Formats: structure tokens, C-alpha cells, sequence
């Protein structure tokens, strides 16, 4: 990306990672597990959810295992209906979906 040396690990976590949207209700992280695994292989994932009924919130992220596969899920999933949703497929380095995932609580 910036061509710069990094010492800090979470930046190229941060890059590989992506902030996932529009998540049906009713889909869970078994489901959203495949969704990922046709971009490829996956490091981690997260879907956020309300701490009462349990309903899903309709949000997360999910890093992968490469910068580029994590690309990939911007070009293929983003735009992707995913059981009547189509899902938000975003870079989670990006200063505006880091402040969604303060706002989901992730970190």
C-alpha cells in the first residue's frame, strides 16, 4: 500500500481485515463462514449482535489470511445479495469503518 516499513502488526492485520454489512438476522457465523471461505482462506470473523434476544445486529468484519484475498471479498462480495441482503464489503483500515466497529463495540 503505502510502500513505507511498519513495525506495527495491526496495520497489515487492519489491511487483510474487512467490515462486513447488510448480514440477514437471521444468517449466522456458520453461514457467513462459507460466505467468506469462496474469497478464500480465512484468519478470523465476527458477527456483532445484540446482548438481549440475541438478534444479530446485521454487522461485522472477517480477516483473511492475504491482503488481496481480503480485496477480493471487496470486489466480489460487496454488492453480493446474501439471502435478500447485499452484503457491505469494506477495507477495515479505513478510518470510517473503524469508527463502526467502535460503534459495534469490537475494538
Amino acid at each position: 500500500m503505502a510502500g513505507l516499513t511498519v513495525r506495527d502488526p495491526a496495520v497489515d492485520r487492519s489491511l487483510r481485515s474487512v467490515f462486513v454489512g447488510n448480514i440477514p438476522y437471521e444468517a449466522t457465523e456458520e453461514q457467513l463462514k462459507d460466505i467468506f471461505s469462496e474469497v478464500g482462506p480465512v484468519v478470523s470473523f465476527r458477527l456483532v449482535y445484540a446482548r438481549e434476544t440475541g438478534k444479530p445486529k446485521g454487522y461485522g468484519f472477517c480477516e483473511y489470511q492475504d491482503q488481496e484475498t481480503a480485496l477480493s471479498a471487496m470486489r466480489n462480495l460487496n454488492g453480493r445479495e446474501f439471502s435478500g441482503r447485499a452484503l457491505r464489503v469494506d477495507n477495515a483500515a479505513s478510518e470510517k469503518n473503524k469508527e463502526e466497529l467502535k460503534s459495534l463495540g469490537t475494538g
